[PDB]
């Protein structure tokens, strides 16, 4: 048979829980490493964390808190153009903080982008389920032509070919992830995706050739997953579930069975779209102020970089090595054969 | 040692949960794709769905509802010849809808087929546990000789060699699946089967040479599984469990623990055969009208084809690529690390 | 480094749940296949089943029932020489039924063997934890010299080298299995074993060269596992757990939580040895008369042989092919995504 | 791309639960094998067991009990220099028993070492999270220069390169393990580690070239795991969880749900450090006197060595072979398909 028929099952992919980072010679202290990342000359983050553009994760208060921590918030698009620009302006006016804003790849995308730019947004996230679509390429080209110095984050993709296409269209950051999200059912209902560590590595392999940073978006459930994503080639990670329970996320806290929870739902869930949904609606434990969660995340990254001998994220991306393991490896890696009696601040 | 001794463990097989479809360049919208499939010039389905010929899945009301949705129902064989022909006639008389009917590979198969043909059945399913048996080949040849223009669906098989044999015997559709069914214990009690995605791919590899469509029968538990089966080479899928809970299936709805359920059982279960059974008896949640389940199934397929750049199912079969993953990949692919609070229409 | 250091992790092994048997062209009916097996010219079994020589599995009543079903019982050794010979004689006097008896590889083994031979035992099982020990080889040679026509079953082993050694010592049947038993902790507490399907295949590969049959002993939990063991090269299987709950096993039935159970324990458990044990003590559901369990076991074997085109067990051993699968393959192979409402006679 | 980018995912690693030891020709009895191990000419252990230097595992009473059993206790460092030296002296004065003591790689390490040496400690454990750090190498060199005949145990490492570096710095025992510990979250929160059997094998491969013994530290949950670690190349193992519940460990016994438990926590847990912790706090069942647990551990090792034909641990390290298995292999290896009714002394 011909080539495409015979190649159907050749590829294999890895997720975070399939690997560990191999410790390496180190003369760097975790407290000393640099976790700064340059997404563009006008978009420099002191910590490599972006909060997702989801209506249960990031509005103005979250974006302010993220920026004050050194990261970035993406204001979600499930609001009027006027309100989104208002939230962007609110963040800009809170000390000149960095802020991004999500825009769908639709006919009126440019109208929303116009108002966000008037509000001095620092980056637009052209967000779509399938970034390797001809419409997304076309929209990226159109935005780049109108706003030649605007930071354009485009996604989501999971292949080198898609990454190449968005870069050549004019995106200066590519967002990587099809289906790994904690609330995501795309892989179950449509059958489509790429295991996220392989997606990041494949997309970074291409993006590196152009000097373009990639965002590892989705499926990070512990701080070590972030370290693996950055070591696989991402400049920065995007989190939904691990931020949805913090005080500054939108949505109120509820008590269920005597415990505190916040609603967290996919943007393709029935509730968010108000259909054949590609996400579910759920709840996550309340975690208190964002600063505490960021401290645990960055602390785990600093530890991981110390173990890998990485003074900065460039060294980590370029040098860190992995070792593949089985599910037995994963069970050994977590706590095991002990009844845990207290919740740790970075493990529950 | 000789060749058959040394080859015993060489082969490896994949199931739906071992793979994901890789997203590809796309300029097609899910709502625009064609999901039409031609099983023969006289058996064209607007959607690639067949309801199984099981006594808890398909009688006349189910077959009418399936046909009105653009698919096909197989009237089960656990009834007299007279009653089966009556149900076939009932469907034909409900607007000229397409209908199929199951027939066992037994001495009196031709007598039942005669009455079904008199009733203008559109296709006979020569259904047997092991389609690669000399008796099935012989029966297919005999039916083809008597009814040269009758659509003959023959199965079940799981190998290229068996597919070749049924095609050369005169079947114009081959039904693929040994043991993946949700209610099936063939693999546990007899030890025999082939992981279903590999079975579909191997059988389609052979059937493609002859221009013969294959049905992926069994083991589909989410809409994404159907997309994978079609991308592995099947023209159409056959579902039991995902249809057994709909209003139009036979059998009444029961309340258990305050929830609504319908009985669903293997045709080789003790109850259905009334023995050494190869199926079990169980229950599945009630799902309401068939149309709602079909809408979710076809919607997931449309999404998957959009992600794969497939304007029609021919493109999907011929071009779609997979990536293999571990159980960690599967857990990332489902929702994870969130308490789900609402049932989604396509995920429970 | 040298060769033994570098080869430490090269080998890989398969268990029953790692594979399926591939269906093949068949013109044989399950009810027509032969499941007869010749362990020696004086030890011919109409069904390929031996009940384990364990003190919760086989005494005289079990051995009588097994022989009447066409199989073989091994009278366990946890009794005086006088009592064991008495139980052997009881079986012989119940219609000339076949019977075996277990003997440990100890200084006084020959004394026990002498009384069992006087009682017309048909086969001695020289049973030990580690059959590849110099003492076992020596004892096999000694018994063969004294009793040149006695059927000697020797074990347990899991390698071709050990199989070769026991055959050359004079065993005419080799018993295969280190650690797969349902009640066995050898692999957990000593770290030692070979996944049982690979153990059977490796040992049969060697034994075939000499014309010597092997017994697949341990780890069979469904009838399909027996089919896989025989297809991997074993002439016959030995079962403990699947026989321990039948009426004819020794030990009384107990009610726990309103359900009927029988005690089943490893012969290396604290209770059986009355220490550092290599087995545990447990309970299994009561199953009623042996005949019902044997009917389900042989029925599953007949189905499996029909699927494989095997008119007899020689054809199965010599021709049957496997396909390797993942844990996802295993979950597809069992019933899934259905609430089971009734216990099947061959699946619980 | 360049070499380090392309090698990121090449390596694969094994844990204890990924393998079994293959039985081999044996003429040795478990009760006859030697389990003595020479860590240095002045540090000879009659059994290959060290209790971890953790504040819920080893103080003076544990170290006395370990030494009387033929092993070694490491007095933990979570106490003043004066108190640690006092506990070392207490052990030395209980019959000249061997004792070790943990020291962090800090500026004042030498001051603590000075007091421990004045107290006649037999070995210092230079304990750190990441032994492949330039500071650890430097500290090992400094201690070796001041105390040329002191036994220096240095760790923890997981690579041949790190092992080489610590040996060349002057450590005469290397401690191996990054993240396998039962209470450890390093792999989850920092993303870093090596599956422990591969870590031991890789480190032993290097250490063998220099004649240097390695300690397999962490992740042993059954006695068979210890046998695998020693067969992979370690001279001795270090246990935390399997010793934390014994009478002689520090910390009092608590009743929870009518059962007896002792606290067991990581030394990098919030509680032990009193932060971004790399361990959790939990509890383990109370096990009674240390001697009973040691008897079960050494008994399992003796059984494993008998199965492998190893008269002593040198033979085991140099000759024992493994076979790799799936998770299905693991489930077959444990007890299965039986309800366990009594706790075994070596299996719960
Ligand atoms: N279509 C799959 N996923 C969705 C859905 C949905 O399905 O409805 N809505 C958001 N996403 C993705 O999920 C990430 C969060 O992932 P998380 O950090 O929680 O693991 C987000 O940043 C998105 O990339
Ligand atoms: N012998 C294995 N399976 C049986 C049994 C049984 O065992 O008794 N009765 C039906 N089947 C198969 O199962 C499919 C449904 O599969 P499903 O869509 O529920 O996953 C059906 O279309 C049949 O191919
Ligand atoms: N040392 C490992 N196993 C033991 C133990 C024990 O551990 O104490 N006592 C019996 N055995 C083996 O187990 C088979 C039954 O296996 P089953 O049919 O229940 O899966 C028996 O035929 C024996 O080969
Ligand atoms: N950083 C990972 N682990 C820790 C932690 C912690 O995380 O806080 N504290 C101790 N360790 C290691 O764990 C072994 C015990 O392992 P065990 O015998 O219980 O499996 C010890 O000997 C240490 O090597
Ligand atoms: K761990
Ligand atoms: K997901
Ligand atoms: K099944
Ligand atoms: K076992």
């Amino acid at each position: 048979s011909n080539a495409m028929w015979e190649s159907k099952f050749v590829k294999e992919g890895l997720t975070f829980d399939d690997v560990l980072l191999v410790p390496a010679k180190s003369d760097v202290l975790p407290r000393e490493v640099s976790v700064k990342t340059v997404l563009s000359e006008s978009l420099q983050l002191n910590i490599p964390l972006i909060s997702a553009g989801m209506d249960t994760v990031t509005e103005a208060d979250m974006a302010i808190a993220m920026a004050r921590q050194g990261g970035l918030g993406i204001i979600h698009k499930n609001m009027s153009i006027e309100q989104q620009a208002e939230q962007v302006d609110k963040v800009k006016r809170s000390g000149g903080l960095l802020v991004g804003a999500a825009v769908g790849v639709t006919a009126d995308a440019m109208t929303r982008i116009d108002a966000l730019v008037k509000a001095s947004v620092d980056a637009i996230v052209l967000d779509t389920a399938h970034g390797h679509s001809q419409g997304v390429i076309d929209k990226v080209k159109e935005v780049r032509a109108k706003y030649p110095s605007l930071n354009i984050i485009a996604g989501n993709v999971a292949t080198a070919e898609a990454t190449k296409a968005l870069i050549e269209a004019g995106a200066n950051v590519v967002k990587v992830g099809i289906g790994p999200g904690s609330i995501c059912t795309t892989r179950v209902v449509a059958g489509v995706g790429v295991p996220q560590l392989t997606a990041v590595y494949d997309c970074a392999t291409e993006a590196r050739k152009h000097g373009i940073p990639v965002i590892a978006d989705g499926g990070i459930k512990y701080s070590g997953d972030m370290v693996k994503a950055l070591a696989a080639g991402a400049h920065v990670v995007m989190l939904g579930s691990m931020f949805a329970g913090v005080a500054e996320s939108p949505g109120e806290t509820e008590i269920y069975q005597g415990r505190q929870f916040k609603v967290y739902r996919g943007m393709g869930s029935v509730g968010a779209m108000e259909l054949v949904p590609e996400g579910i609606e759920g709840r996550v434990p309340y975690k208190g102020p964002l600063a505490d969660t960021v401290h645990q995340l960055v602390g785990g990254l600093r530890a991981g970089m110390g173990y890998c001998g990485a003074q900065d994220l460039e060294f980590l991306r370029e040098n860190a090595q992995f070792i593949r393991m089985s599910g037995a490896g994963l069970l050994e890696s977590h706590p095991h054969h002990v009844q845990i009696t207290k919740e740790a601040p970075n493990y529950s």
